[PDB]
């Protein structure tokens, strides 16, 4: 119910980066420029109901696409979508736009982008804010296959590494993919703890799945139009960097985030859960809080007048 996004209505900007990736966004606003930067596997439109609450609190809002989605450029070599690329990307980005610094907020992949700009440019972050996705610090010493094994929370990861599995299974059926993720905690239709198991993510789940009560069926079609351009494998490349993107964080650790900084839990995402998060404030002093009950992974959409409230009670008080 707040107010939404017609894509039709929007000013739609294209920084070229590299020769051949482009990058797409959406912007509204004038004030301190904020850049969105959306999960997997979505798209600027995720901050639909964000962009306009941000815009009228006195921001100068850009929502991405990410590299590999909508109208971003999606080439299909792996390492293009390491976070190192991803993040020297982004300042090239600021770059060319001519701006010194953005406040950025992230959710899910994008908050993890998020936090390694945090990182490894603060000089061009002025403020970092994080939906769901913790910062914690690599560990040395065990890989990240390790990691999994140890603790397989995040195992459903090992079915998107084979390139053109996971690909077949999401683009099968576009409409029935989205329908399939985007709901609230109660209405789950899949379980991301048993992907493995199964050998798929809709294995066992709906062929003809009902609509969630946090999307219209309009919304579900502009997703499908989306990811109709360049597909999944742009998007789940980004899982494909493990080794890479451990080694590249191990370059910082024991450096701190002095900047500001939020994070904000869901207490019904079943993935990133909202302990994950405790202890940030070990390599994060200026750290913020917020907590939405009720929510589930899909944050924006899930609870959009928490998220607003938050954001810019955070956004005028911290990053202003
Ligand atoms: C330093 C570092 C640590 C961990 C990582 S990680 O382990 O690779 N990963 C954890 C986060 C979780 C994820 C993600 O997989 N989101 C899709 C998703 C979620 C819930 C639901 Cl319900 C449904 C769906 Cl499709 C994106 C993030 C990256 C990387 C780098």
């Amino acid at each position: 119910l707040p107010t939404s996004c017609n894509p039709s209505d929007m000013s739609h900007g294209y920084v070229t980066v590299k020769p051949r990736v482009r990058l797409h966004f959406v912007e509204l606003g004038s004030g301190p420029a904020v850049c969105l930067c959306h999960g997997f596997p979505e798209s600027w439109y995720s901050w639909r109901y964000q962009i306009p609450a941000l815009a009228q609190a006195g921001y100068r809002v850009l929502a991405m696409d990410m590299k590999g989605y909508g109208e971003s450029s999606a080439p299909p070599e792996i390492e293009e979508y390491c976070m190192e690329v991803l993040c020297k990307e982004m300042v090239t980005f600021l770059d060319k736009l001519g701006l010194s610094q953005a406040v950025f907020i992230g959710h899910d992949w994008g908050g993890m982008l998020v936090w390694y700009m945090a990182l490894f440019y603060p000089e061009r972050v002025r403020a970092v804010a994080s939906l769901n996705t913790p910062f914690i610090p690599a560990n040395p010493n065990m890989s990240p296959l390790e990691s999994i094994k140890a603790n397989p929370v995040f195992d459903y990861q090992l079915y998107f590494q084979e390139p053109g599995v996971a690909e077949a299974e999401l683009e099968q059926n576009l409409s029935r993919t989205f329908k399939s993720l985007f709901r609230a905690s109660d209405e789950s239709v899949l379980s991301m703890h048993k992907v493995c198991e199964a050998g798929g993510l809709f294995v066992n789940s709906p062929e003809e799945p009902s609509l969630s009560r946090m999307v219209t069926e309009e919304e579900i079609q502009f997703y499908v139009q989306q990811f109709k351009k360049s597909g999944f494998r742009g998007p789940l490349n980004w899982y494909r960097n493990m080794e890479r993107n451990w080694k590249w964080a191990c370059k910082s650790l024991g450096r701190k985030i002095l900047i500001p900084a939020l994070m904000v839990t869901a207490e019904k995402d079943f993935v990133l859960v909202p302990q994950m998060s405790q202890h940030m404030e070990d390599w994060i002093p200026h750290l913020k809080r917020g907590h939405i009950e009720d929510c589930g992974h899909w944050t924006q959409m899930d609870k959009p007048t928490e998220v607003n409230q938050i954001l810019i009670k955070w956004l005028d008080s911290d990053a202003r």
